[PDB]
């Protein structure tokens, strides 16, 4: 085991030793969980503090079915550009109906909520990795996050705090890009809101997401940060030389074929913490 293979070591000597954070574990976290092994290890990671069943996520669904205004409408189309390239999320394919019920069925959960456009991106993740019900227990869970909850929310006071933590570590890491940033006026709510609501699912390819949805597994809403840091750092030389305008149009949608080695050594050179202080520290004092 951790010789090089991934899937032994996780189903034989790391899920049985769940109760994580060894050392070994770690490094090979870094490079991604085999997909055979992932919903085991994002359902466990992402919990139900909801304490959602199985029989709740049948009834939602059933009413949902019973309910089939421009809800609807917004789901369908948010479905239609789920992943398209791969042709599986979309009518006749063979998650067409799966994604259509986790969505349906939440919003009759959080009726208040309703469906948020890029929610259909998050639900594909979770559904080709998990059993439906498992999937829309995960998918729920993951929307009442703190993190996901504030950059959701049309009250924009806890979205807030996070844009300011996240200012810190990017000055702490890239001060002269920072700097670019500020003199442009190009302030986080450009960029940084699709990308941390749907855990980069609607910003990056689908193997590239999964890969951060990993290692947010093992490092919390961090992680999501770091790799927006991660992504700045990758396109730092091209960012300093544009505009405002040409740094907003880059951003809000990247390379189709953006990198993951490229990418992961970006992150990895992303240090969370500034004035020995870590990210959950900076954020709780900024927030108190």
């Amino acid at each position: 085991y951790f010789q090089g293979n991934a899937v032994l070591t996780w189903n034989n000597e790391i899920l049985p030793n769940w109760e994580w954070c060894s050392r070994k574990v770690r490094d090979l976290w870094w490079q991604g969980i085999p997909p055979s092994v992932r919903g085991k290890v994002w359902s466990l990671a992402i919990g139900n503090e909801l304490n959602i069943t199985h029989e709740l996520f049948d009834i939602c669904l059933a009413r949902a079915k019973e309910r089939w205004e421009a809800s609807l409408e917004l789901i369908k189309l948010d479905i239609s550009r789920t992943f398209p390239n791969l042709c599986i999320f979309q009518q006749g394919g063979p998650y067409h109906d799966m994604l259509h019920s986790i969505l349906g069925a939440y919003t009759c959960y959080r009726p208040d909520v309703g469906y948020v456009q890029g929610m259909s991106f998050i639900a594909a993740v979770l559904i080709l990795n998990l059993d439906t019900a498992d999937a829309f227990i995960a998918f729920s869970n993951l929307l009442n996050k703190p993190c996901q909850m504030a950059f959701f929310r049309v009250d924009h006071g806890l979205m807030l705090t996070y844009f300011a933590a996240f200012e810190v570590f990017f000055e702490e890491n890239l001060p002269k890009l920072f700097a670019h940033f500020k003199k442009n006026n190009l302030t986080p709510d450009i960029y940084l809101i699709d990308w941390i609501f749907t855990l980069y699912s609607k910003s990056l390819p689908l193997d590239l997401a999964c890969r951060i949805w990993d290692v947010f597994c093992r490092d919390g809403e961090e992680f999501l940060f770091r790799t927006a840091l991660g992504i700045l750092k990758l396109f730092e030389d091209i960012l300093t030389k544009m505009d405002f305008i040409h740094m907003a149009q880059f951003l809000t949608r990247l390379p189709e074929d953006l990198p993951a080695e490229e990418l992961f050594a970006s992150i990895a050179t992303i240090q969370m913490q500034s004035r020995n202080k870590k990210w959950a520290q900076v954020l709780t004092a900024l927030q108190k």
